[PDB]
């Protein structure tokens, strides 16, 4: 029945929907197009921040390292970085800005620090994620052209990797806690997965959006008095200038968590 409901939602939406839910209560999954590729857009900021956190495990004062912000760093969406032009921000501050405001300059500084998109991808491989690929920097990584494998992953792979990062042992205890704290403080996700869950549930999530009306969210969820869940909801549309559809992600979240 969950499968029929997701198929009906996809049909009504007019687009292509990818869902992966991991329920850690019983080690089960709910999957819909979960092995297809989707453009990650800003959901890839989780992997970039995690790569910096991993690097910090052998470089204690890494997160305090200062990074210059210049006019030449500005890209298309810079809500935090635009306030710090001609000063510096720490790597911790850049991580928080990327994860909690979806700041694209912040993402680019995390990418650059670790060596570029191929280094973020190599980190994913080291974790056992052989699907994720980060090809480009901001702002071009969210073009989300149908058929283009650049800057894509699958729902299954991203759910499994997010579980490892937030609930598993990819990161040391301090670094895992820091990632979870950052994601729980996200400001951009209230209309996405969160909108399909009861108000009492606790969520750490990262949204993304891009061309072709691409609208994404990945989340770790602590339901009231239950074992945690991991949920990836990816969505993309046929028209280049399609509008956002955060409501589709909320609907998918409601379908897969009902009962």
């Amino acid at each position: 029945d969950v499968q029929q409901k997701l198929a009906e939602l996809e049909r009504q939406s007019g687009g292509r929907l990818g869902v992966a839910l991991i329920n850690t209560a019983d080690n089960s999954q709910i999957l819909y197009r979960a092995d297809e590729r989707f453009a990650m857009c800003s959901t890839s900021k989780v992997m970039a921040a995690a790569a910096v956190l991993k690097k910090s495990e052998s470089e204690p004062n890494l997160l305090n390292q200062r990074v210059e912000i210049k006019k030449s760093d500005l890209v298309n969406y810079n809500p935090i970085a635009e306030k710090h032009v001609n000063g510096t921000m720490s790597l911790a501050e850049l991580s928080a800005a990327a994860l909690q405001y979806s700041d694209n300059v912040a993402m680019n500084k995390l990418i650059a620090h670790v060596g570029g998109p191929a280094s973020v991808t190599a980190f994913a491989r080291q974790l056992g994620d052989e699907t994720f690929r980060l090809d480009r920097t901001q702002p071009t990584l969210n073009t989300a052209i149908p058929g283009d494998p650049r800057d894509t992953t699958s729902p299954r792979a991203m759910a499994q990797t997010l579980r490892n990062l937030t609930l598993g042992k990819a990161l040391g205890d301090s670094q895992r806690a820091q990632l979870v704290t950052w994601m729980k403080g996200n400001t951009t996700g209230a209309a996405s997965i969160q909108a399909g869950l009861p108000a009492s549930w606790v969520v750490g999530d990262k949204t993304g959006s891009g061309g072709y009306g691409t609208t994404n969210d990945i989340a770790v969820i602590w339901p009231k008095d239950r074992a945690p869940l991991i949920l990836v909801t990816y969505f993309t549309q046929p028209q280049p200038k399609a509008e956002s559809r955060r409501d589709v992600l909320a609907s998918a979240a409601k379908i897969v968590t009902d009962g």
